[PDB]
């Protein structure tokens, strides 16, 4: 049920998305991280720009006096937001983090993107920083010589950026993963070849299509889990499109999120290791692909990093 990593730490193959835009209430992802514990997810994965480290940490925190856990048997995640790339800034952003959460540690702290930002403009893009990221991954390895975070990794990330990483002197833990929009549409083919050539870990986000936020989502892009080949692969399974888009993803060997807030969804989506599809149906959801990221918008795509 889980992979080893780069680093010698193990990350279950199954992670609970728990994002949820702010209308919202923030009381919800207590209720739904526990209900996540209780269906069998392990990996949980949060950020700092989710505003909800402090629900998810209780939830963890319950789970475990309540004696369905132990904090060994839990792969927490969060991540470093745009405006902290500064090296200086890292360990007390991690530090803020394990405060809201109430953890001693987290399993893994990514960079959440690769476009840093001032610690928006009149035009509406947001107004960036220039910062040289081998010097924001010195600070992430300090901060796991510290044991503040088990494993460090990545997000968003593109080959080029991951080779500057990879190649930095003097580097002393590469990245165990680089966490990116990952789905039929988008399937990142050549990304994941280079990620296992270099044993790190893809880790698929929006894999059911997002939640297809307008701030950064057209809304006439097609909606992945309408799309007929899922949904006849549903049918030829007797499962449901989204449980198809995750077992795909685990046959490629990318470990895969699923965000849901409902407790149906949430239980069914742990249902992925209870079926597998043929390599007749892995070549048709393959051909699916169409380049389509479902964050496309004029805010991010002029920045001097946007990885696309
Ligand atoms: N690193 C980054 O830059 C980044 C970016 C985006 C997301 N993420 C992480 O990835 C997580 C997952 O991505 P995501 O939030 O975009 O959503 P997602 O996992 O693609 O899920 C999209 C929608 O699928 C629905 N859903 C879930 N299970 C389903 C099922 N069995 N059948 C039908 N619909 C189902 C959910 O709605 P309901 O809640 O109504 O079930 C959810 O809103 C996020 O929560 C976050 O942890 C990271
Ligand atoms: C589908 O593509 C994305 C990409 C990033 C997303 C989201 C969706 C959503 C919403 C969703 O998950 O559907 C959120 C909240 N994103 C962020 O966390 C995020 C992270 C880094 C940057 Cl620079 C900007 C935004």
């Amino acid at each position: 049920q889980c992979v080893k990593l780069n680093d010698g730490h193990f990350m279950p193959v199954l992670g609970f998305g728990t994002y949820a835009p702010p209308e919202v209430p923030r009381s919800k992802a207590l209720e739904v991280t526990k209900l996540a514990i209780e269906a069998g997810f392990r990996h949980i994965d949060s950020a700092h720009l989710y505003n909800n480290e402090e629900q998810v940490g209780l939830a963890i925190r319950s789970k475990i006096a309540d004696g369905s856990v132990k904090r060994e048997d839990i792969f927490y995640t969060s991540k470093l937001w745009s405006t902290f790339h500064r090296p200086e800034l890292v360990r007390p952003a991690l530090e803020n983090s394990l405060k809201k959460a109430q953890l001693d540690y987290v399993d893994l702290y990514l960079i959440h993107s690769p476009m840093s930002l001032k610690p928006t403009d009149e035009n509406g893009k947001v107004i960036f920083d220039i910062v040289d990221l081998c010097t924001t991954w010195e600070a992430m390895e300090k901060c796991k010589d510290a044991g503040l975070a088990k494993s460090i990794g990545v997000s968003n990330f593109n080959r080029r950026q991951l080779e500057m990483i990879l190649n930095k002197p003097g580097l002393k833990y590469k990245p165990v993963c680089n966490q990116v929009e990952c789905h039929p549409y988008f399937n990142r083919s050549k990304l994941l070849d280079f990620c296992k050539s270099k044993d790190i870990v893809l880790v698929a986000y929006s894999a059911l299509g997002s939640q297809r936020d307008k701030r950064w989502v057209d809304p006439n892009s097609p909606v992945l889990l309408e799309d007929p080949v899922l949904c006849a692969l549903a049918k030829k399974h007797k499962r449901t499109p989204a449980l198809i888009a995750l077992r795909y993803q685990l046959q490629r060997g990318v470990v895969v999120l699923a965000k849901s807030y409902n407790e149906q969804r949430i239980r069914q989506n742990v249902q992925v290791f209870e079926f597998q599809l043929t390599a007749e149906d892995m070549k048709a959801i393959d051909g699916l692909d169409r380049n389509l990221h479902y964050f496309n918008s004029d805010s991010f795509a002029s920045h001097p990093n946007y990885p696309y």
